[PDB]
Formats: structure tokens, C-alpha cells, sequence
């Protein structure tokens, strides 16, 4: 009994000290790495991922069918780095980036560094050079599909990449749709399980994604959230939900009320009383993360 | 004729000395070696396996193709573990483990130790530091056509992890999609055979097991079993043909009865009978193992 | 002439009482030295052994691409062997024997006597063993090719258990996909040389085995039989091609008679009524069997 | 000059009396030494070799890669041999012999004497043995190269052998895949050097045999000649080509003719028609060898 | 001073007197010893050899690795022998003569004796009797390495053959793949050091050879010249280069011209010019040859 | 003490007297004989010799294993007296010399006399000539294990041969690959010890030669030098060293300067300016000689 928790605790500790405090967990353990973070833009991603956000210094992989969120969310992630002053590049492959969009998403587009790579040994280089330079904070590639080889135009360099993101504290995700899926931290899988309706019109899908690789924090966990048209991500929408399973926000049948007082008739209304009174929500949205990380 | 009969006896009572009990068997012997095991969740499959379960302290194979039950089997096998309060770690190289149906099937996924490694060294190391710890009972590992070198990504494992698991009596099962074949006490050929629908829509999978090596009982019994989607093995469907089998529940036709009272109008019915008076249902199940065990 | 031939024959004796009665011989001698032998359930193949049958106290080697028919001739062996009451071994090292079809080609699996052996030293050693207590009358190795040595897993044997089967008279066959090569008495080369179709549907395999060494009757003849899938081989069919060469069954055209009756129109016809009728059946082998052997 | 001349046919003289008439030889002399012969089934060969076929009471190697045609011309000697009543021997350790197809070459199988020695001294003194009974007349050993020495399954002989062979008269030849390349009188080089394809299958291969060794008459000389699937070596085709060569046969651009008729279109016709006009052919054969033996 | 010089000058005197003119000599003297020579069929080394060929009474030894051109040195020897009537034999222990290739060289077959011994002992003694009969010229004697001792298959008589052989003024090269060191007066070491292509496609090799021992003039130095296949030495090849090395043939850049006239563009056409109009060619190689030898 | 001092001189005195100054000597003096020698192209053993160089009208010996140095010694020894206006003679046994290397090295090879001796006692027997002409200043054999006895290929001369030698002042060196081990002024031991690489490849080899007898000077003193392919011994990299040592030249950690100049960063650098400016070399060269010998 007590001898075998002491023998468990001994050989965790063992295996941690040898492959690092992230190589074995237990799966429920509400214990997460010291790590720096960035957020998704979604709240319940961002519990899903135990540490609050996407960590710093790391390789994630995102990837789902088209149209499933990948973009979206890559963008959300630039706009809250930059939000805090960092400086953030994308790597496209894809061509297909609309700054309007982005734009409405937070990213302050003129100050985004971008590369249009000719090859995919070209952008793996860009991204090395950028991640030596100790000067980006965040670099996303879209896509990893995208990245044709020289000779096909006419392994080794994910490990020095990986080195040099590390050693300057840069987050690399790569947008997908074995050196990846092993390299990686956090790999995502996102997809759309759903369409949002406002009426007879679809205004947005419903969208999962569960955490299938989790270096940072215990793994498999999901968040489910709409991504609507022009908009993004329905980050009110999750605070309603979690606020409501938190019992900090009641839900008496379809009215919805905070500390006493009715927010809205529907969860509709109810989210679209967070976003007009941003100051209650951060409240009640940090009041959520102490106690869900 | 008897001089015969004893030499024989001699002779495979000194083969058995110097290799081990299960070194040469009668295919149809009744005996099994003197083995703690862990339940399959199958009673089939149980049975198949002669010893009621698979094997602590011994390595597992189990391989199939993709979607014939091989995950579903390996954590119905860490819920029983579990139940009896066992400790068990999931070593995963899949990156596809889904908590939710886990939970379904009885698994404490809260309780449940996981690693996520980089190569397929650092997997066996991990395996083997659990194995020497005396304090993990069940390890799989899902799964080994994912174990990818360390050299590529930028035998004697398994002598030494096979010795240290014996002495600490860890089972350890590899979920594969030489060495293995060889140090393995146990390998099950598990493939879908058809599918199972309630009506007109597909809810489920008709399933073959067979077990292809066994040290520990005789070889080559084969289980045939369904696998519900979100429910896992239909366990009490095996127990209204089993009990059938032996004549502890009666068939006339369509209806099944239990000691002169009907259980149900098809087996359909007759599966929900039991499941829904388990209490019932355990003695059925103990009269079949007693029987054939 | 004479006094050649007189030489001849001296010089023949001299080298058969130096090396033994099969050191040398005239193809086309009707003659086979006096062994005991167990029928290999093909009649062709029967009459191409020269002794009808394989035989006793030898090394036999059966070898030839997957799916040929090598374990189909061995089982049908085994049963061959059982339904006189001798006992049988199966040493497996391919794990991938199915015990319904098994049966349905005769074999006593109760009685099966089965060893998976970890290594290729082990199996050896258990053949020898089963070979020293003069108890075991049939020990089928499947398949040498499997047979991997300990030293990789983590000549000199070959010669002690010639020597020992040959004492207890144990019949051993080598099943295979120079030791063996120079130790076998009879070494057979199986292959599939067609499909069987019962109209647009492949239901078996044109089978084809050649006699490559025989030291107890003259090499090189050869057999043609089918293998029905889930049958085994076609015996019946092999008996009415027999017994119209033998001019013991007539064929007008299409419609085949034996003795004035008609038995069939067409082979399939026939070789159901010889199945139907064995009793008559066995009387047409023995007949064949006195003519050819 | 004529001193010199006289000095030189001294010396030659004085070396053959004391090492043979063999021991030197222009290589342009068109004179053989008296020794009886078999044919090789090779109209060209037998005109390479000097005498008209191998010797007989010597020992000859044939060696090249595998499928050039080794056994197919060893089989054709054999057959040469019977059809004049003589006693043949096929010691084999290839274990490949084609009943057949040694058949269809015009083998007598069924008086052909064969051995399948253990051991690679066991063959050497079955041959031995009968050279020694002076009652065989041709022995072919196939092959060299899979005759294993006994302690390793578990010159001197050929001295003695050599001595037998000569006594007797038995030609004895060596299939290969220095004793013997000392010991032999004739060595042949054989080797294919394309393929014969009636349209756009391949029915046969050209073949090229070089006398690389050559003691009964001059050496080097080569033969050219195709080896036809089933058929075995195309006689008639060499014969088109070297009636023509010696002026026995006109050629008028694609018709070739004989004796102021045509036999055909192309050499396949002409070929075809000798073979249909056997009497005719061996006039020309007698006729060519006249001329160039 | 002069008094120095002229001890030397007796001293070498007394040197040559005692054992012979090559006993002593400056790497850099001009002078040869008077002796018939045969040529090499290599005019680089006709004149490396200092004599202007082989010389004949003398034994020779000519060694490399396989394919580096002794044999094909060995025929041109034999070629320009025969041209000038020379009566050529050749002992053979190889077994490899091919006389297509030979005729090609210049070789007159028919006329060459030919000698396959069975012993090293056997092929001495028949040189040594070519050799005392005062009728052959040339021997050669491919190779030395192939000849086994008689005692093996089942210094002296060199001492004897070099006598012989100076006594009738015979030529006998040695091919080799301490009694031959030094009882040879040339020893040449061959070998291959490039190869020739027209192309893309290899046509020959580019040879070295180093007279390392020369006993009739000075030793050391080497030759450097193309054997083409199925050609042999490129000699005309080598009369370019040559030619313009003594400024007998002019070399602007790419094109050669010879008394004022081009010969060819590249060295590839001059080649082809000298050898199309070989009673100029000739005229160049004697004015090459009189002015080094 | 002085009393001592006075019976050791006298001592020391009368067993050189008896026996020559060099009969006895004390390890560490700095006197040596006063005699004539000629450089061995090594400045380090120049000054392992104590004297500067091999002594004139004795015998030395240099062995070693092959490669290691030898003949690249004596030909650098050879061309230092030539260079001198003295005449060189060169006994070869080997059969190996390469006057392309040697040229390189400075030899007059058009000059150097050659002598290739049938036997070893015909090789001692023209040095004997040579060295009592009054006339040849250096003699080298190569090698001592080739003289071959002329008995086998069919001490008295060595005293003789020494007293011969020196009475006429000739220097005569035997390369080896107790006689000789006696008669030898000097006998140096010879060893590659290392490989000389510029960057990845090998260019040439550490060497390290033994001074084992010296009776002209101090023995045991080590000399250690390149040897580089196809460039013999790196003198000006032993002076860039022996400088430094000597504190004529300056090493600031990498960078080598001499009288407040830098010369070069690094060894080879060092050394190449050296090379490049000869008339400040020989001053340094000169003063290093000065200082240590
Ligand atoms: N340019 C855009 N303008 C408006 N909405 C967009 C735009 N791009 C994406 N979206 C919204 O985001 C959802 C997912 O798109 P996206 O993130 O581009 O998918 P992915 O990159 O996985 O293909 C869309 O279904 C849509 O509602
Ligand atoms: N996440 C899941 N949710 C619901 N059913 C599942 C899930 N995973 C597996 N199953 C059920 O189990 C069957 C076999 O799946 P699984 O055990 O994952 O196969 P394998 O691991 O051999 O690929 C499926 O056909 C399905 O009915
Ligand atoms: N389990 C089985 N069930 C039904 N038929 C079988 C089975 N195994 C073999 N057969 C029949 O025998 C034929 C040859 O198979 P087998 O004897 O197993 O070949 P081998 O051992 O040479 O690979 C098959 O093509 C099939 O018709
Ligand atoms: N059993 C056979 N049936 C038909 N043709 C054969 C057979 N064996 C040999 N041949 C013919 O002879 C050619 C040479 O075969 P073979 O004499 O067996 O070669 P080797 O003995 O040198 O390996 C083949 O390419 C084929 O055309
Ligand atoms: N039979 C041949 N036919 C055509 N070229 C040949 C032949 N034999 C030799 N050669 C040419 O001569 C070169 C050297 O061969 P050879 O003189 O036989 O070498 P060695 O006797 O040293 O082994 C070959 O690389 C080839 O170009
Ligand atoms: N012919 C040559 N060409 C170029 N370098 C040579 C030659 N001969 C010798 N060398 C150089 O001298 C080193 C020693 O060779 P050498 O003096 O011949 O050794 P030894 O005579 O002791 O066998 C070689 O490793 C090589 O670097
Ligand atoms: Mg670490
Ligand atoms: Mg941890
Ligand atoms: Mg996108
Ligand atoms: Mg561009
Ligand atoms: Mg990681
Ligand atoms: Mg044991
Ligand atoms: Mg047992
Ligand atoms: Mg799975
Ligand atoms: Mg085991
Ligand atoms: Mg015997
Ligand atoms: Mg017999
Ligand atoms: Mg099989
Ligand atoms: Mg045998
Ligand atoms: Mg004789
Ligand atoms: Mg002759
Ligand atoms: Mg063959
Ligand atoms: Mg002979
Ligand atoms: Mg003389
Ligand atoms: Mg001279
Ligand atoms: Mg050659
Ligand atoms: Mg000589
Ligand atoms: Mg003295
Ligand atoms: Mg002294
Ligand atoms: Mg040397």
C-alpha cells in the first residue's frame, strides 16, 4: 500500500527527471507545467490545454478538414501575441490569407512579417532563421501540405528547428490539412460537427477540437465552440456555458442571470450581454481559469 | 500400450521441467497453468484464453486491422484492473484515445497513468522503468507499428522488459496494426467480421477473436463476439449463447427462459434481460466459467 | 552382355550393402524398399512416394510458396496417422493453425500434441526429445523458415535427431516457405499451378507436388491433385482420373461407368458417387494401389 | 629453316611421348586424336570440341550461371549414349531433374541409374565405384558446387577416380554452378547470351560454349547454338547455318535452298524442313562433319 | 677530380666486367645494351624499356591486378613476332583464351602452339624443352600464379630454363596475377588507372606500366597508354603525344597538324589520321624512336 | 672526490684510446665526434644524430615496418649529397623506386648509379667495388631482407666491406624491413605514428625515428617529423617547433611571430611562410644547429 504509492511516486519521478515532467501523467491530474502561454482565442481550447493558452518555445500541429477552424484559430493566436507586443511572421503556402478578416479577428495586419516560400526546404529555412534570431515570438505555417519539395518543383531540419525555437522561447505552429506528429507538444484536431443557424440562414458551424497530444498538460481533453461567419471565434458564447457549469452565472430554465440580475433570455442574449460589459466578463472570465486551471 | 503411456507421460513431463508447463500441451487438455489474470470483457474471449483472462506478469500481443476492436479491448482490460483497484498506464504512440468512450466502458481515466514519447526507445525505457517499479499492474501500449527509431525520426529491450514485468507480475499488452512474436505469452488475431444493425442502420460490429499463440493454456480456441458502437463488447450477448450452450438457459424457438420463467422473445431481448437483473446474470456467468474453466 | 550385366549388378549390390538399399536405382524400377509409411491423403501423390505413403522413422522436408497446400498435406497426415491410432505432435512457430479446418480433414485435435517454442534451439530440442521417448509416432515442424535462433532473438542437432527418430521410428516433417537438404529422406516440392472453379466462383486450388529426393523408392515422379477450400485435398477426384488410366473405370465422352454401370457425367459427377459410395471406393484404390505400387 | 623445322617437330614429338599426344598442339592443327566419343546433342559443339563430342574414359566440367543450359546439354549426352546402348549414371545433389522434360531430349528415364548422395564424399565414391565396375559408360555428377563435405553437414579422391574412369573408358562429366580444372581433359564455358522470341514471346536463349580446356584436340574454339523451352538445343537450326556455311546449302537473300530446291522462307522454315526430312538432314550433318572434323 | 672520374669510370668498368654490362648503370645514361628485342605493341613502352622492345633470350615477368592488360600485352608480343616469322608458343593455365580478340591483336592462331599442362612441374618442363630445341622464339606462360605443384593437386629448374633459353636465344614472359625476381632481366608492373569513354559509355581503360627491373637498360622508367576493348593498344594514340612531345607534330590549342598541315581537332581525330595513313604514321614513329632509344 | 673525478677521466681516457672515442660516452654530453656527414632532410634527427647529420665512411642501418619512412629517408639523403656535388649509388633488391618522388625530393636521379644484383652476395660484392674505387660517396641498399642467398635462389664480407668503407670515406646505408647490428656506426628505428590529415583527408604520416646505436655521438635521442605524400619530410614544419623551442621564433597561442613579425596563424601557416622565405629560414635553421648541436 503505502509502499507501493512511495515505490509509483519514486519511478514517475525517475521517468520525469529522465525524459522531462511532461513524459508521464496521470491523466486527471489538475497539475500543469510552469510554461508561458498564448491564448486561442478560445476559452474552453484553452482550458482543454491545461496551461491556458499554447506554450512558448514549442512546435504545435493543427490540423482537420478545410473550412474546420485552422486558419481562424492561428489567427486569434497572432492577434493576442500581438496584443501583447509581440512580433509575430506567417509562412504561407497556401495563399489564400484575407486581411479584412484577420483584421476583424484582433491581427494588426501591417506589422505581420509574411514569406511566400518557393520551396519547402526554403520555408523550413525562413522559419530556422527566424526562430535563431531571438527576435519572433510566434511564427505559423500554412500549410504543411502546402510545402512542396525543391526537387519535386523541378526530418533533420525539423530537429535543429525544434532546438532553436526552444532556446529562443519561439512558438511555431504548423497548420495541416512522423518528424511532425513526433516534434510536436500540442497537435490539435479540429473539425466542424455542425452548422449555427440565426433562423433559416447558417451564420457560422459548430466546431471541436480535441487535444490529441499534450506535452504541457494531461492530454485528450476537447473544447466545443462556434466560429461564426466574419466574426471568429464565439468567445461569449463558451463564457456563457462555463460560466453557467462554474455556478457563477444561473440559468433558470432559458433566463440567464449574474449575481442576482437577468443577462438575457437564451444564450443569445445572454452572450451578447458579456461582450457589451467586457469589465464583468473578464471577471467572471478569470474567475473561470482559477478554477479550471 | 501402458509402457507407451508412460513414456510419453515421462517425456513430456521433462520437456515441460526444463521449458515450462506451457511448453508442450495437449490441444485439448483441460488444464491451465495456475495464473492470476484480468478479464477481456469478453466471456468469449475468456474462455478462448483457457485461463479465464489474460495473463499477469507476461507480455500481450494484440494485432487486426484498423477498427476491429483492439483498442475497445484494451481498455475494457484496464476497467476490470482498475475495478479491483489495479494501477494502469497507457504508453501511446496513436495520439487517438477518446476519454469519453473510454469512461463509457468503465475506464478511471482520472487514475490512469499516460506517457506520450518522442521514439520508440524512450517508450521502452518508460515500459520497462514501469515494469521495475512493482507498482504498476497492467501497461499497454498503443501501439507498436507506431514506434518510430530515434535515428529515423531525425530485441534486447525486450529480453530485459520481458524479465522485469515477470517479476514484478505487470501484464503488459502491445497493440500492433520477431521479438514480440516470440517473447509474447499470449497473441490474439482479432479482425470485424460483419456488422450489426437494429434495423436498417449499422450500430455495431460482429467480431473474431482467435488466439493464435497461448503459453498459458491451450492454443487456437477462437471467441466470436459484437462491439456496440459507444458501448463496447456486448458482453451479455455472449452470456445468452454461452448459457444456451450449456444448457443453463432454454430456447424454444425465439424465446429464451431461465429456469422455467422467459427472459425474452429473441436474443435481443434476452441480452437485455440479463443485463437489466445482473445480479442474476453473475450466477449464470459463474456456472459457465465453472464449467468451462 | 552377361558378363556386364553380372558386374553391373555387383557393383550395384556393392555400393547399396555400403551405403543402404536407396543409395542408388533405376528410375523406372518398380521396386521400394520394405518401409512402413502413413498415407499423405493424396492417392497421386501416394504413388509418387513409390511406398505409398511417407515414410516412418525419416526426415521428410515439404517446402513451397504460401497458400501451396503445405499444411493442408501435414494435417491430412496427422489425421492419416490418428486414425491408426498414433500420436501426433505439431510444432508451431507460424501460430496459425485453424482447428475447424483441421478437423474437418480428420485430425483428432484433442489429441493433438502442441508446443510453441520460443526459440529455434528449443524446438529442436523438443523434437529430439519427443524423438528419444519412443512415444510419438508423427512430429510436423511448421516451418523451419520460422525457426529463428535464440542469439537473434535477443547442423550438429539436425544429425542426433535423425539418428533419433530413426531408433523410435517417429516420422518428422519439416515444413518449409544443407542440413535439412542432406538429412531428408523425402523432399518435397508443392505448388499451385491453377484455380478451381465451380462455375464463375474459385472454390479451390490446381495443386502440383513434385518428388525432388526420395531414398526409399525412385525419385522425381510427380502428382497432380485439387484442394477444395475447406475441404482439403480432392481424393475422389484423384481416384477417377486413377482409375479410368488403370482402365478400372470407363470414361464414354462425358459419362464415366464402372463395371458396366454409369457413375457420373462429367469428373465432378463422378467423384461424388465414388464419395457416396466408399465402400466401392475402397475397393477401386486398393486396386489402383496393387497396379501402381 | 628446314633444320629448324626438323629441330621443332623433334621437340613437339619428344614432349608428347613423355606428357601425351595432347600436351601441345597448334592451335590450328585440324588433326584429333583417335578417341571415342558422344555426341552433345550441338552439331557446332561437337566441331568446337575437335573430335566430334566428349571423350570417353575422361573427365569433363561443364560450368556457367545458372539456367545457361548445363543440365539440358548433360541430358542430351545421356540420351546420345542410350540410343546406343549405353549405361548412364546421374548423381545428383541438385535435386531438379525433369523426368519430362529429359524425356522429350530422348532420355530413357526409366534405365537411367541414379544416385541422391548424403554426403559429397559419398558421391565421389559411388562414382568411384562405378567407374571401377567397368560397366557404365557415362556418369554426369550435378553438381559440383552442392556437393557439401561431411564433417561440415554434421584431390586425392579425384586422383583415383580419374585412374578408374580411364581404365574403364566411362566418361564421367562435372555440372559446376583446381583438381578438376587439373584433372579435366575438356572444360566448357557455357553462358546466354539473348533470347529466342518467336514474335514477341520468349520460347528460348541463344547460347554461346567456349572449350576453355580442351586435351583430345585444339582449344578455344566456340559454339553458338539456341536452347529451346521444352525442346531443348535447336540441332537443325545449327545445322542451316553451317550447311550453308560449308556451301552445302544456297541462301538467295531469306530463301534458302538445297541441291537446286527450296526448303524455305527464312531460317525457320528451313530449319523446319530439315527436321521434317530427317533422311536428307543427316546426309548434310555427315557432310559437314566430314568437312570440318 | 679527373683523377675520380676515372676510378669510377674502372671501377664501373670492373663491375660490368665481373657480372655483366646491366650489372651497374646511371639512371640517366642514354646507352642501351646491344640485344634483339621484339615490340611490345606499346610504343611509350618500347621506349621506356630502353631497348625498344622486349629482349629475347631473357625471361620476363609482367604483373597486376586482373584486367589490368597482361594478356593483352602478352598477344601483341606474340603478333609482332609472328610478323616477323617468329614461331610462338603459348603455356596456358588460365583457360581463358579468347582468339577472336587475339586475331584482332594481330595474332596468327593457327600457328600458335598451345600447351594446357596438368602440373606447375609439367608446364616447366615442356618450356624448358621448347626452349632447348633452338625452334621456338617466343613462350608465354599465363600465368604464373595458376600453375599448382604436382604434390599439391593429387628455383632449380629455373636456373636450368634461363639457361636454355639464353643458349637459344628464346623469349619467355612470365604473366603474374624470389627464383623469378631475380632470374628475370624485365619486370613489369601493370595496372589500370582510369577509364576511356566515348562519352557516356566506357570503351577502355587508360594503363600504366613500370619497368621496375631492367637489366638491359636503365630501369624505372614508365609508360602510360589506352587499351581499347576489342582493339587492344591504342598505339596511335601514343605516336600523337609522343610526336608532339619531340616537336614532330604541332598542337594549336585543339588542333594538331603535322609539317604544316591539321591532322585532326582533338587528340581523338589526329589519332584516327595517323592510323588511316600509316606510311606517314611509320615515318613519324622511327623519327620518335631514334630519338629516344 | 676530486680523486674520483681524476680515476674516471683516466679511466674514460684509456677506453676510448683502446677502443675509439665513441667506445664510451656519458648520455648527456654535449661533444661529439668531429666527422664528416650528410643531412637526412629531418632537422629534428640532424639533431638526434648529435653530429648533424649520418657519418661518412660508415655503415648504417634504417628499419622499420613498411611505409614508414625509409626509402623516403635515403632518397632525401641521396639528394643532399648530391646536391654537394658527391656520387650517389643506389643497390636495388626491392624493385620499387618511383624517380617521379624522387625528384620531388630533390635527387638527380639522371645521375644516381643503379645496380639491380642477381644475389646477395653479388649486391655486397659491387658495394665492395664501389667503396674501394675511392670514387662513390654514398651507397644505399634496398632492402636488407631482399638479398636472397644465390644457393637459396638456385659476416666476413660485412668486415671487409666496412674496412673498405672506410678507408675511403663512403657512407653506405642498409634499409631493413647481428652482423649488421655490429658493424653499424648508426642504427635508427623507424615508425609511422600517426596520420597527417588537412581536414577530412589523409595526406600524410607522423613519424618518429629512434636513434638505437650511435657511435659518433650520444644514443637514444628521438626525432619526430611528417612525412607528407608525395613531398617527403616536412622540414620547415620541425623548424617552425624547433624555433618556438629554442625561443627564436614566438607563439602568441595560435599565432606564430618572429623578431615582433607574425609569420602566421597556426602551424601550417607558420610553416608555409618559412617555406616561402628561404633566406630568413636558413638563418633560423642555423641558429637552431648552433644551439643544439
Ligand atoms: N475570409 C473570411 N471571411 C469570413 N469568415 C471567414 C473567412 N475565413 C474563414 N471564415 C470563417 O471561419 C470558418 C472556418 O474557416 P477557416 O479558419 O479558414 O478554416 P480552415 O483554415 O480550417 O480551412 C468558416 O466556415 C467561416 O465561418
Ligand atoms: N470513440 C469511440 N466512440 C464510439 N465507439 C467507438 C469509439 N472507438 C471505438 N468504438 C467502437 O469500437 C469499434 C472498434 O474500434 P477500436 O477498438 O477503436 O478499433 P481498433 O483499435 O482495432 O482500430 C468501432 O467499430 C466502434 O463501434
Ligand atoms: N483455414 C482454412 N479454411 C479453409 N480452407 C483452408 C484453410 N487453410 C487452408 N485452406 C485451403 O488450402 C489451400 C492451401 O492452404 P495451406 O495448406 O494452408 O497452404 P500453405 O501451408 O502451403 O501456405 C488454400 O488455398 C485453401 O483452399
Ligand atoms: N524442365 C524444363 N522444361 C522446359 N524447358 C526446360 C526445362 N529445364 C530447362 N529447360 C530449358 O533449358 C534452358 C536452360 O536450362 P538448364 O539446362 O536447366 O540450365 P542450367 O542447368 O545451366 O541451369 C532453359 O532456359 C529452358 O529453355
Ligand atoms: N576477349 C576480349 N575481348 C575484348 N576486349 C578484351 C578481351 N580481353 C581483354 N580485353 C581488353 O583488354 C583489357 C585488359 O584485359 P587483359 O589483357 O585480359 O587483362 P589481364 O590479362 O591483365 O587480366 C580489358 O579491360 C579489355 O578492354
Ligand atoms: N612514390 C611515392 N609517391 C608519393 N609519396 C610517396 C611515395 N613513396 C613514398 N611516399 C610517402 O612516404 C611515406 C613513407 O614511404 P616510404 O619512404 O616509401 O616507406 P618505406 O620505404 O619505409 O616503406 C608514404 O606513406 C608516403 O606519404
Ligand atoms: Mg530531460
Ligand atoms: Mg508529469
Ligand atoms: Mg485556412
Ligand atoms: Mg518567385
Ligand atoms: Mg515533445
Ligand atoms: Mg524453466
Ligand atoms: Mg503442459
Ligand atoms: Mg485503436
Ligand atoms: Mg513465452
Ligand atoms: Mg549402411
Ligand atoms: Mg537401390
Ligand atoms: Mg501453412
Ligand atoms: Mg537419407
Ligand atoms: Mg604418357
Ligand atoms: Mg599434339
Ligand atoms: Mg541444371
Ligand atoms: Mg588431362
Ligand atoms: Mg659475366
Ligand atoms: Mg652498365
Ligand atoms: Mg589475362
Ligand atoms: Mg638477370
Ligand atoms: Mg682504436
Ligand atoms: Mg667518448
Ligand atoms: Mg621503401
Amino acid at each position: 500500500d503505502e509502499n507501493k504509492q512511495k515505490a509509483l511516486a519514486a519511478a514517475l519521478g525517475q521517468i520525469e527527471k529522465q525524459f522531462g515532467k511532461g513524459s508521464i501523467m496521470r491523466l486527471g491530474e489538475d497539475r500543469s507545467m510552469d510554461v508561458e502561454t498564448i491564448s486561442t482565442g478560445s476559452l474552453s481550447l484553452d482550458i482543454a490545454l491545461g496551461a491556458g493558452g499554447l506554450p512558448m518555445g514549442r512546435i504545435v500541429e493543427i490540423y482537420g478538414p478545410e473550412s474546420s477552424g485552422k486558419t481562424t484559430l492561428t489567427l486569434q493566436v497572432i492577434a493576442a501575441a500581438q496584443r501583447e507586443g509581440k512580433t509575430c511572421a506567417f509562412i504561407d503556402a497556401e495563399h489564400a490569407l484575407d486581411p479584412i478578416y484577420a483584421r476583424k479577428l484582433g491581427v494588426d495586419i501591417d506589422n505581420l512579417l509574411c514569406s511566400q516560400p518557393d520551396t519547402g526546404e526554403q520555408a523550413l529555412e525562413i522559419c530556422d532563421a527566424l526562430a535563431r534570431s531571438g527576435a519572433v515570438d510566434v511564427i505559423v505555417v500554412d500549410s504543411v501540405a502546402a510545402l512542396t519539395p525543391k526537387a519535386e518543383i523541378e526530418s533533420q531540419a525539423m530537429r535543429k528547428l525544434a532546438g532553436n525555437l526552444k532556446q529562443s522561447n519561439t512558438l511555431l505552429i504548423f497548420i495541416n490539412q512522423n518528424a511532425l506528429k513526433f516534434y510536436a507538444s500540442v497537435r490539435l484536431d479540429i473539425r466542424r460537427i455542425g452548422a449555427v443557424k440565426e433562423g433559416e440562414n447558417v451564420v457560422g458551424s459548430e466546431t471541436r477540437v480535441k487535444v490529441v497530444k499534450n506535452k504541457i498538460a494531461a492530454p485528450f481533453k476537447q473544447a466545443e465552440f462556434q466560429i461564426l461567419y466574419g466574426e471568429g471565434i464565439n468567445f461569449y458564447g463558451e463564457l456563457v456555458d462555463l460560466g453557467v457549469k462554474e455556478k457563477l452565472i444561473e440559468k433558470a430554465g432559458a433566463w440567464y442571470s449574474y449575481k442576482g440580475e437577468k443577462i438575457g433570455q437564451g444564450k443569445a442574449n445572454a452572450t451578447a450581454w458579456l461582450k457589451d460589459n467586457p469589465e464583468t466578463a473578464k471577471e467572471i472570465e478569470k474567475k473561470v481559469r482559477e478554477l479550471l486551471l
